[PDB]
């Protein structure tokens, strides 16, 4: 199935662990669809190399060149550097669909079943339900679609800053039609509202399939003991997930590393 | 139209201050449709007297009698009591359609085009979307939809101690089936969530039709400066709607009130 793929984005070294660890849990969950990541100029030749060796295709993108087609836009709003290099996922031609996935997320069973699915499906984003979380999307790759975004965002922006508030506003049908565009929740389960309804988490949270590490803190920003195997919370310090992602990073992406 | 009305629930004084002011803002944004009250021995003469002038139809539920038809259930789950009185919304057969709508709602825009929808229509619940929030729902009265519900109450119970899980639990195809059925975030706000995704607030919050004041927390628990027209937050305390629902507090249901 080279015509399918799951699509991520790092532009930086630190984004690169969650790719990395995001690709090997693809992997270790069977999927039978490519992995392709977008990574800038930023991403040092080590951490391009890992990915090298997990993804099955690694595209550089740099939108600080005038010759990239989002340039012009990046000058205009200045502020949407990683907004536009992550819409580049749909200048992917090369893949009829695709499934993008934040770097920072997590596969914790087989979804290749989201391939099912028809652009654009989306999860509903907690906090407010009625757009959708932009970290886990079926889509389908085209320059039109791509050329859409990059007008759009050059009108009238975001109102959150990122991708995510752009995506809803162009597909801003998704609240209202069609209920096979809303992905269930454990498509892309964040990880900060397992306390808002806790009752729910017990309820179904055992179904997780993808784990959303979404806000300011990442699974990188947290230190892990290799010994007791659980991540580090000593100090002022504020977890089964952060363990799952740590667990695979330990034994999967540091013996590849460096 | 004598046949749709909108209905809550009230077992004590407290959410009596609640439902006084939720049906002042139904009827200050001129509904046409009608307004009944679900309430227990357990509320006071005084509260008793001021529903019946604010709400159309003041119907006592007494589950601790024998008699009630949700008395042996429970028996079985001692825990239930308040969900078990609010289920008897659907023993409303005297009304067709109706909005259940929860004690510490309130409205602020004319909401009675909720009357389109079907049984059972709901917003999603901030937390777990999949899940939608009992606290604004369209349903249709009926002894069989009661009695059914009645029975899952005793056989599983809830999954969260209280109503929502129980109707999430028996109408489990909202999540998947139909979009119509989803009513949008604006008509059951909560407001803790102004918070989780704030960029989507000032972008869409404008457009609240229906605050749920979801939470431990409800407006009565809060003290109301008269003067500075605004809610205290003066010592160990942790704003605009907690405010109108004080006007119409202080406006309206007070003058009528003791
Ligand atoms: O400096 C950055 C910020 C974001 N990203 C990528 O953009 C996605 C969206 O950002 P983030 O996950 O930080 O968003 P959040 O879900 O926390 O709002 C990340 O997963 C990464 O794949 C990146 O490569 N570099
Ligand atoms: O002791 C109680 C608890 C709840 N309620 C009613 O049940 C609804 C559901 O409860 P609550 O609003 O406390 O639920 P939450 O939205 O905060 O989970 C309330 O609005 C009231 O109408 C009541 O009458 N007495
Ligand atoms: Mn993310
Ligand atoms: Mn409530």
């Amino acid at each position: 199935m080279t015509d399918q793929a799951f699509v991520t984005l790092t532009t930086n070294d630190a984004y690169a662990k969650g790719a990395l660890v995001l690709g090997s849990s693809l992997k270790q969950h069977r999927t039978s669809r490519r992995l392709a990541v977008l990574t800038t100029p930023q991403v040092s030749d080590t951490m391009r190399k890992a990915l090298e060796i997990v993804f099955d295709e690694v595209i550089t993108v740099d939108i600080l060149d005038s010759g990239d087609s989002a340039h012009l836009t990046l000058m205009k709003r200045p502020e949407l550097g990683v907004t536009l290099t992550k819409l580049h996922c749909w200048s992917l031609t090369q893949y009829s669909k695709c499934v993008f996935m934040d770097a920072d997320t997590l596969v914790l069973a087989n979804i290749d079943d989201l391939f099912e699915r028809e652009e654009l499906s989306a999860a509903p984003d907690p906090g407010w339900p009625d757009c959708f979380n932009s970290g886990v999307f079926v889509y389908q790759p085209s320059v039109e679609t791509y050329n859409q975004l990059l007008h759009v965002a050059s009108e009238q922006g975001s109102f959150d800053g990122g991708d995510q508030g752009l995506l809803n506003t162009f597909f801003n049908s998704w609240a209202t039609t069609d209920i096979r565009k809303h992905l269930p929740f454990i498509y892309n389960l964040s990880s900060i509202s397992i306390y808002s309804y806790l009752p729910a988490f017990k309820a179904f949270g055992a179904n997780a399939k993808v784990v959303h590490f979404l806000g300011q803190t990442k699974p990188w920003n947290y230190t892990y003991d290799t010994k007791t195997k659980s991540v580090r919370s000593e100090g002022h310090d504020p977890p089964q997930f952060l363990n799952v992602w740590w667990d695979i990073f330990t034994t999967s992406v540091v013996p590849l590393l460096q």
